[PDB]
């Protein structure tokens, strides 16, 4: 089984660069599921003191299955506003809602397969949405970030040219203990140190040991 060079104190390195840093209050678990899934759907493209800001709004009026499919997609659209893509969220919401509401008792799924099918959820938010909301490691969530340094890097046997290629290939090596952890912290490390242009190389720990800045 193939495994990337240098990858242990790569990894401590990104532990070590990473910056300086509540938990809602749910009146069940299984409303817990629900709004941990609609905060994944609203947080593309999203700051997410702005997708905080929505969680606030809806949780405000009342954020469960049915309660959403109450609110007219006028009012659902106003609520989270300025999220990104927020048109096509509102979309995604309600129809999610719906299936949630005559397939699954008011519940979230609980399979990958079954989560990507619904409206608005990729394989990233699925692997998210089975870790936070089940307890479960079903996947790594890769998303641009974690696409981007896995390349950089050289964490996968070949060079990937898509996320899902990504998530495979990390899969195969990385120990499933680190499959969850690894999102948040590749999700950072991106946006502070390893940006998509012009990373900040000189100032990484990495540098030494990181095949883009070598090459
Ligand atoms: S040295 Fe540059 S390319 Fe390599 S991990 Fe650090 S920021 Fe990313």
């Amino acid at each position: 089984v193939w495994e990337p060079q240098d990858w242990q104190q790569q990894l401590v390195n990104i532990r070590a660069m990473r910056n300086k840093k509540t938990e809602l209050n749910f009146s069940s678990p299984k409303v817990r599921r629900y709004q941990v899934l609609l905060s994944l759907m609203l947080s593309s493209q999203t700051k997410d003191q702005v997708t905080a800001g929505a969680m606030q709004r809806l949780r405000a009026r009342g954020l469960t299955v049915d309660s959403i499919l109450q609110t007219d997609d006028a009012t659902l659209g106003k609520l989270i506003y300025p999220v990104g893509f927020w048109r096509s969220k509102v979309k995604y919401i309600k129809q999610t809602s719906a299936i949630l509401q005559q397939h699954y008792g008011g519940d979230i799924p609980a399979s990958v397969a079954e989560l990507v099918a619904l409206p608005g959820v990729g394989p990233k938010m699925a692997h998210l949405a089975m870790a936070v909301a089940w307890g479960t490691v079903s996947g790594i969530a890769v998303d641009t970030h974690v696409h981007r340094i896995a390349n950089r890097l050289r964490w996968t046997k070949k060079a990937t040219k898509s996320p899902e290629e990504t998530r495979a290939a990390l899969e195969e090596w990385l120990p499933r203990e680190l499959w969850h952890e690894i999102n948040g912290l590749l999700v950072g490390f991106g946006q502070q140190t390893c940006l998509p242009v012009h990373p900040r190389c000189h100032a990484c720990l990495n540098q030494a040991l990181c095949p883009a800045a070598q090459g």
